[PDB]
């Protein structure tokens, strides 16, 4: 019936998109630095309604002081990197993980690789190239989860696909059941 689901991640790695898709199917025209943002609503999933309560928060260390004020008694914890820039796939090792671990220690988190779309994109591909770099690997994912102890790990767009966003909650909302 009620679900808490709270999303965090680097800045700009994708969570208020995400989040805009699943909520109103609509993927936000411009861009911007979220602070906190709640949407609780009744949503059928499959078939059964489920009160979820979504909550967004900031990617930036200078909210870190309040960012955790949003955790207490959370269900599932989506913890977002961006394909598109590894860099923030070792954050979710190096900060995420830990943040997550000391404030809800028993929660369930899941790894939420976002922009699976700029896999493909030429821009993105010669940025990363220029600097050594390629974006982050299914696997790659798959093994940072395993890594830090996450329930799961999926991939999504939010520019692109709205089922793979609707796949996100869906696991997420099985995570928060199953308790
Ligand atoms: N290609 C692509 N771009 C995306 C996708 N999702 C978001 N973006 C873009 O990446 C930028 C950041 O997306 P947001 O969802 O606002 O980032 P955030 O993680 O909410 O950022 P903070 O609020 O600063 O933590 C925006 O310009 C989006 O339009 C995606 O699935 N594909
Ligand atoms: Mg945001």
């Amino acid at each position: 019936v009620k679900c808490k689901i709270v999303v965090v991640g680097d800045s700009q790695c994708g969570k208020t998109a995400l989040l805009h898709v699943f909520a109103k199917d609509c993927f936000p025209e411009n861009y911007v630095p979220t602070v906190f943002e709640n949407y609780t609503a009744s949503f059928e999933i499959d078939t059964q309604r489920i009160e979820l309560s979504l909550w967004d928060t900031s990617g930036s260390p200078y909210y870190d002081n309040v960012r955790p004020l949003s955790y207490p008694d959370s269900d599932a914890v989506l913890i977002c990197f961006d394909i598109s820039r590894p860099e923030t796939l070792d954050s979710v090792l190096k900060k995420w993980k830990g943040e997550i671990q000391e404030f809800c220690p028993n929660t369930k988190m899941l790894l939420v690789g976002c922009k699976s779309d700029l896999r493909t994109d030429v821009s993105t591909l010669v940025e990363l190239s220029n600097h050594r770099q390629t974006p982050v690997s299914y696997d790659q994912g798959a093994n940072m989860a395993k890594q830090i102890g996450a329930a799961t790990y999926i991939e999504c767009s939010a520019l692109q696909s709205e089922n793979s966003v609707r796949d996100i909650f869906h696991v997420a909302t099985l995570a928060c059941v199953n308790k």
